[PDB]
């Protein structure tokens, strides 16, 4: 197997190519195997909406089956969707096949096994199984589950709009067509449809929220026919991008400040986990209103342990990803995220833009990128870590280096899939702003003068 395809949270890799159906078939015995090894002889399986899964996804459940596995196929749905079904049914297992947001030939897995969801060295250990032959044999049960039913359900249940609201959903032709539109408007609203149709071929704009351009559809649907909010998710419906009614983007540290006010209100003292990249601003709302701010990895998978670590009630992070444990499950779920923020705006009088604009905000430069080399992405690093001076700045160095000054604060972090370092700035003051670029500027040429700095 190509150790390439063997990611730090998930299985990633092209069809046909560096993930053939026979890879499929061993990834499936390694993932069954695992399971077994911990207890769950019971594994959930689900596939988004790419052209190859319904292919595909038949050697990952042989692979468990060929273990001794029961494997409950439910068929095709959002990743969260998956997620529920290793939380209601039988087993705490479940292997989610999918590509998210890639072109329509990548696919790949997202995994949770005996209720852990994989990542690092755990990823690996699955590859040495497939290669020292560590596998399990039995003749396993497959078991048709029809879950989404259940999952609408669930949500519709527990959540309580106040008001109607008009909405444009832009699914971008990935799985959360199946449910995101039909749910939006079971709790009371109108539903514009945008690229709500699965199609693995993406002939429209791929389905990442994360990239502005990918919201320009979005942004002008919401003002053409004067919605209240647009929502856009991803490929298999994890992460959920947010335009007011205005067509601002709210980013997803904005979002969680709106989130963090209303379940540290009903708990107080929650602990609340956020990524190196989110504004201090949340950090101060969090603390404010009595709650334990948690700052952490960037990565779904860091970001969901940190949250059984600590007991946290809510995480997110700067991609996309919000994890509701309060009245929920824990797990990462952009249509639940959208359903949660649709009950809160439901109950302000105000619009969109004006909930979102109450709360504070620093002067920030937008995501930075700069290229380097895959060979000196992270010694970069290590030497702003070993040999910058920040002066009285609180330094964090869990993910990359940022620094938090009383006034403002600055990030820069190596990208783990691309030869970028990634970086953020924002201040209170537009001096303070200049301040900290200036350091990061000085810390950076010290390391490599000729470093291609844009700020
Ligand atoms: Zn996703």
């Amino acid at each position: 197997l190509p150790a390439s395809i063997f990611r730090a949270y998930d299985i990633r890799g092209v069809v046909g190519d560096t993930l053939t159906a026979e890879t499929a078939y061993w990834i499936g015995r390694a993932i069954g195997s695992e399971s077994l090894a911990r207890g769950e002889p019971c594994v959930a399986v689900g596939r988004d909406g790419r052209l190859s899964g319904p292919e595909l996804v038949k050697q990952l459940i042989q692979g468990l089956v060929d273990c001794g596995c029961q494997v409950s196929d439910v068929g095709m749905v959002p990743t969260p969707v998956l997620y529920y079904a290793a939380n209601v049914l039988e087993g705490k297992s479940g292997v989610m096949l999918t590509g998210s947001h890639n072109p329509p030939d990548y696919n790949g897995f997202k995994i949770v096994v005996a209720g852990e969801t994989l990542a690092n060295e755990q990823i690996q250990a699955l590859r040495e199984r497939i290669e020292k032959n560590d596998l399990a044999s039995g003749v396993g049960s497959v078991e048709q589950v029809d879950i989404l039913p259940r999952y609408f359900k669930q949500i519709r249940d527990d959540i309580a709009m106040a008001k109607p609201m008009k909405v444009v959903v832009d699914c971008g032709n990935g799985v959360a067509g199946v449910i995101a539109p039909q749910l939006i408007e079971a709790l009371g609203c109108s539903v514009i449809p945008l690229y709500c149709e699965v199609d693995g071929n993406f002939p429209n704009h791929h389905p990442d929220p994360g990239k502005p351009e990918n919201l320009k559809d979005l942004i002008a649907k919401v003002k053409a026919e004067n919605a209240d909010l647009g929502l856009a998710f991803d490929g298999d419906g994890d992460r959920v991008g947010v335009v007011t009614n205005t067509g601002t983007i709210i980013y997803p540290d904005r979002l969680l400040m709106l989130f963090a006010k209303d379940v540290v209100s009903r708990n107080p003292g929650a602990d609340i986990i956020f990524d190196v990249k989110c504004t201090r601003r949340l950090i101060a709302l969090i603390s404010g209103y009595g709650g334990r701010p948690v700052m952490w990895k960037t990565g779904h998978s860091l970001i969901k342990k940190k949250m059984k670590e600590t007991g946290a009630l809510l995480a997110g992070e700067m991609s996309g990803h919000v994890f509701f444990k309060e009245r929920w499950f824990g797990f990462d779920d952009g249509i639940y995220s959208a359903a949660r923020l649709l009950e809160i705006l439901s109950q302000d009088q105000r619009d969109s833009e004006h909930v979102f604009s109450a709360f504070p905000s620093d002067i920030s430069t937008p995501e930075i990128n700069i290229t380097v080399t895959e060979d000196s992405k992270f010694a970069i690093i290590e030497a702003l870590q070993r040999d910058a001076q920040w002066g009285e700045g609180n330094i964090t160095t869990l993910d990359g280096v940022r620094v938090d000054y009383p006034k403002g604060w600055g990030l820069v972090r190596a990208s783990n899939t691309t030869p970028v370092l990634v970086l953020r700035f924002e201040a209170d003051t537009e001096e303070e702003l200049e301040r900290i670029k200036t350091v990061f500027r000085n810390q950076l040429k010290a390391v490599d003068s000729s470093l291609p700095v844009p700020f």
